[PDB]
DNA sequence: TAGGATTGCGCAATAT
DNA sequence: AATATTGCGCAATCCT
């Protein structure tokens, strides 16, 4: 009954809910971009250090080598 | 006039065109999401590297002592 | 069995 | 013209 009254206001409350459940996964994804732009940063800040340490770390085991 | 062939082409090809749509849009949302176990499990890499080299270069350095 | 959460899809207005 | 988006909503199904 497409028609009924109480049809309606279970169609009412599904249409809130839909809006409810799209709000919260369109925000995830918003989170989780966030995610990406913080973790490519500190993704780059770790690279930094990886090679300032190799270059400390090669030079060193060249002093050591020229004995 | 929904029974115009022209009216029926045209639901037809839009629905494909939502679908289409619709299917990019997840396919982004799950590589974005991707993206985060990626960059987590690199950077997770690094840091052990990271202190790999410092222990490396406290064991050179325990040679001057 | 009830009832909210998720998901896929259609429609039609609207944008490109 | 034709395709791409998107607000609104139906319905099935998943989950409590």
């Amino acid at each position: 009954d497409k028609h009924s009254d109480e049809y309606k206001i279970r169609r009412e409350r599904n249409n809130i809910a839909v809006r409810k459940s799209r709000d919260k996964a369109k925000m995830r994804n918003l989170e989780t971009q966030h995610k990406v732009l913080e973790l490519t940063a500190e993704n780059e800040r770790l690279q930094k250090k990886v090679e300032q340490l190799s270059r400390e770390l090669s030079t060193l085991r060249n002093l050591f080598k020229q004995l």
